[PDB]
């Protein structure tokens, strides 16, 4: 109960929110019916319009007019935006040359400069270009600014999950709000855009940017605004509260527009209808440029022109529906659209199986537009399985396609052209950056960056120290002339071992076998002291930051850091010239595996656990086909270079390194591997501790990885060698799932040719991720900025193309 006969006289859009039943007058009444009687007739004033006019000029104050032009209005803060245009003959901020803004230049006590986000939903990143014309504010702010050509969403590209995103720095599935619709299990309740649910404070978690600037004494203007308070009117209140006493003016403001998302779903993104509200955004900036110059604070204020995500082309008739494919369709409840989600509708049936429902899934049609997951299958750069408002089956559906339970569903309840929700590589889902102001650069254009990483630059620009986040604070300063956080490595917490001989061939009983001069013998000893070490470890050792036991191993060919607790490596280390040649495994060694003479036999796998286990097959880190000599080739087949491998994913596993990294090697001048095993049984993205384990090679103490990742790295100028490098870098990584079948590829039965790079494809990574998955830092020792090698390491290759 609201007792709404309270009054909001001077009250208007108070900071500070009032406890019920004592009626409300902030930016958020309207959203819960608890406004004050008199809130729309003192808060949401309409008089006259949104504009000065030349008989309006030095008025007598009528205080019921939407906005003033009398002579007062300035100190009293609440002019119309183009006062000083129609009344002092000022120009309009549009129509000013850019010029550099080296410092802030800001009224007598401001502590900082204020910070404006301007939030666009829908805004989808080629608006930039094939709106120009007809946004001349926003592009002025993009040119004269720092802008970058797209800005990545998060998975899955909704709204509420993307604008959580940017508050918080978090990932979805850390933050809590995993779709615009949820079930959540432990409360046994659901949340739904439409209604009451959703302001309830225990489906956000994480630290939003209001929170943190209030903690820290930085005072917030409010996020949310009420849909139905006009556009002109949040300006003006913005504008308003920047006029306040220094003690009590906020230092973060925040304006959000519904638009164009809600014109893109009625007409597509590039619908003719589309011009219009694109022309009514730009205007907006306009108002809020024009009020800023008029409080002589255009050159004082950060401003941010953020969009949440895309619009793609979906209409009704591009539905695929469950019920061509289940014959159980009534006992299911799916989360439906641009992804699919699916749980049991009952509890109670003990009938239901996961196992058949994603098999029914699984490759049915020839052009099935879209492919069930377990949800701890999906590509790992989507971090989207770790909350149990997550359910265990999710469909990716393709771009352009929406999922659906029955045909029902779509004309009882063609609506819509566009849409958004896929995948976050995709092209039409990518959405815009423009920084501009003092402590942006100028002019200046950066490569494209994820949003996560934007809460660490708004903490930056307000002086606050962030909330723990998916961020990686530094990653970003090449966006700021000042203001820049100076981060340091990572120490290492692990020293590695470095044996040499200790252990005599017949002390090894493994069950292995193997078909197997005073110049050459100097030379191998040698390259076993680590000889070689410079040309295949090109960047330092990674460090190892939690604790365990370790050996670092030298070969010609390749290094190693290897684990004396999950009996294999951690990470191997090689490089392969331009030049290099790919050989076969000779015959007499197929099925050759070598003990290793300065690893124990208690340290080591072995091959009767490979023999037994008939599930279970094995590969090599190294790949033997890229060995520099016979007599190198040997160094390959040591059971110190051996994981455990399904053969299903073997077929992968070779032919990548038969033919695909010959292939960079060519087309790169050369790449530096580093390849290795991750375990994350509990897919939460974080290296697992050995009693996470869920699986071992049969009968042994050998884990099975339940991933494979490489990271392949060479010169961003490709007309220097990988391994001869005077600049910047160039990095792509995967971490490709370790599965029994090769059922996510739908065309597996014919030649690897013809499927496994689309599959790498599919499980592209940032170096960044695997660090998470493997405690291990990279990129030690080179010789560039620490802040350029963090960029480089949250570089996300996509193979989407222009
Ligand atoms: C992205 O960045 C984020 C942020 O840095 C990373 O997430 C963090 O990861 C940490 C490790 O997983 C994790 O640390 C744990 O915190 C526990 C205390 O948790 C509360 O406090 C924080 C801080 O105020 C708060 O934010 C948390 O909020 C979560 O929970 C509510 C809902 O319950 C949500 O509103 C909120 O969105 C958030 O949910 C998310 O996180 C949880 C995990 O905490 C997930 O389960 C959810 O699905 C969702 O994703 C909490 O309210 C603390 O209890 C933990 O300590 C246990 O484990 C350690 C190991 O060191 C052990 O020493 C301790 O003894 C303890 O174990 C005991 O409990 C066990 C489990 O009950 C039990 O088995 C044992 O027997 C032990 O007795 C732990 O320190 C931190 O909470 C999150 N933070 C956030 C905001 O998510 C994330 O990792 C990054 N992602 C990547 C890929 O890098
Ligand atoms: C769900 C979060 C909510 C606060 O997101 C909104 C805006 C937003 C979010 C983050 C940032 Cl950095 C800036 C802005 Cl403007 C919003 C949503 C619906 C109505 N009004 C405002
Ligand atoms: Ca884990
Ligand atoms: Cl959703
Ligand atoms: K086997
Ligand atoms: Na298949
Ligand atoms: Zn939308």
């Amino acid at each position: 109960w609201t007792a709404t006969s309270g009054s909001c006289k001077g009250r208007c859009f108070e900071l500070q929110e009032v406890g019920p039943p004592d009626c409300r007058c902030d930016n958020l009444c309207k959203s819960y019916s608890s406004c004050c009687h008199d809130f729309d007739e003192l808060c949401l004033k309409t008089a006259r319009g949104w504009e000065c006019t030349k008989d309006r000029c030095g008025e007598v104050r009528n205080e019921e007019n939407a906005c003033h032009c009398s002579e007062d209005c300035l100190s009293r803060g609440d002019c119309c935006t183009n006062y000083q245009v129609v009344c002092k003959g000022e120009s309009h901020w549009v129509d000013d040359d850019c010029e550099e803004i080296k410092v802030p230049e800001c009224p007598a006590g401001f502590v900082r400069p204020p910070l404006i986000i301007f939030s666009v939903d829908g805004f989808r990143a080629s608006y930039m270009k094939k709106g120009s014309k007809v946004m001349p504010n926003i592009e002025k702010l993009r040119s004269c600014g720092t802008h970058a050509p797209y800005m990545r969403p998060v998975y899955p590209t909704k709204t509420f999950p993307n604008l959580y995103t940017l508050a918080t720095g978090l990932y979805p599935e850390s933050h809590g709000i995993v779709g615009n619709s949820m079930y959540d299990p432990v409360f046994d309740a659901s949340f739904h855009l439409r209604g009451r649910e959703k302001f309830n404070h225990r489906w956000w978690g994480g630290q939003p940017l209001w929170i943190t600037a209030t903690k820290q004494g930085v005072r917030a203007g409010t996020f949310f605004w009420s849909v139905s308070i006009p556009h002109e009117r949040r300006i003006l209140t913005i504008l308003q509260w920047l006029s306040l006493p220094d003690n009590e003016r906020p230092s973060v403001y925040a304006f959000y527009s519904e638009q164009p998302d809600f014109s893109g779903h009625k007409y597509g993104p590039f619908g003719p209808e589309m011009t219009n509200p694109l022309r009514e955004i730009d205007k907006t900036v306009g108002q809020l440029m024009d009020g800023l110059k008029q409080l002589r604070l255009h050159r004082c204020v950060n401003v941010i022109f953020v969009g949440d995500h895309g619009m793609e082309d979906v209409t009704c008739d591009r539905t695929e529906f469950l019920s061509n494919y289940l014959t159980n369709v009534d006992d299911i409840t799916l989360v439906p659209g641009t992804l699919g989600r699916i749980r049991a509708k009952s509890i109670n049936n003990s009938k239901y199986d996961p196992k058949t429902i994603i098999a029914a899934l699984t490759c049915k049609k020839p052009d099935q537009h879209f492919k069930p997951y377990m949800k701890q299958h999906l590509p790992k750069r989507l971090h989207y399985a770790n909350n149990r408002r997550i359910e265990d089956i999710h469909l990716l559906v393709d771009r352009r396609w929406h999922v659906a339970r029955k045909p029902l569903d779509v004309y009882k309840k063609c609506f819509f052209q566009g849409d958004h929700g896929f995948d976050n590589k995709v092209n039409s889902m990518q959405t815009v950056f423009v920084g501009y102001g003092p402590t942006f650069k100028y002019r200046t254009k950066v490569p494209p960056f994820e949003n996560i990483e934007l809460y660490n630059v708004m903490c930056d620009l307000l002086g606050l120290k962030p909330a723990p986040n998916n961020g990686t604070h530094g990653s970003l300063n090449h966006l700021l002339r000042t203001n820049t956080f100076r981060p340091t490595m990572p120490d290492e917490v692990s020293r590695p071992n470095y044996p040499g001989i200790m252990y005599l061939q017949s002390e090894f009983d493994l069950g292995c076998t193997c078909d197997d001069n005073k110049l050459e013998e100097l030379n191998k000893r040698l390259h076993t002291k680590g000889s070689t070490k410079e040309r295949h470890l090109l960047y330092g050792r990674p460090a190892v930051l939690y604790r365990t036991s370790y050996d670092i191993l030298y070969h010609t060919d390749f290094e190693s850091g290897y684990s004396e607790i999950f009996l294999m490596p951690l990470w191997t280390s090689y490089t392969i010239s331009k030049q290099a040649e790919v050989s076969s495994i000779p015959e007499h060694l197929t099925n050759c595996v070598r003990p290793d003479v300065r690893v124990s036999p208690g340290f080591s796998q072995n091959c009767l656990a490979y023999k037994n286990d008939k599930q279970m097959s094995y590969g090599f880190l190294f790949p033997p086909y890229l060995s520099s000599s016979p007599e190198a080739k040997y160094d390959a087949f040591l059971v110190t270079n051996m994981v455990p491998m399904y053969p299903a994913f073997k077929r992968v596993w070779a032919y990548f390194q038969r033919v695909l990294v010959k292939k960079y090697a060519s087309e790169r001048n050369g790449v530096n591997v580093i390849s290795g095993p991750i375990f994350d049984y509990n897919y939460d993205g974080l290296r697992d501790t050995e009693d996470e384990i869920k699986q071992y090679v049969e009968g042994s103490s050998i884990p099975v990885p339940t991933h494979y990742y490489s990271i392949i790295t060479s010169c961003l100028d490709f007309t220097q060698p990988a391994d001869k490098c005077d600049g910047p870098l160039s990095v792509s990584s995967f971490i490709l799932p370790h599965r029994p079948d090769n059922d996510e590829s739908c065309n597996s039965s014919e030649d690897e040719s013809k499927w496994v790079e689309e599959l790498m494809k599919m499980h592209t990574a940032r170096v960044r991720d695997i660090e998470h998955l493997t405690g291990l830092d990279f990129y030690r020792k080179t010789s560039r900025s620490y802040s350029e090698i963090l960029t480089l390491k949250t570089y996300l290759h996509t193979y989407e193309s222009e």
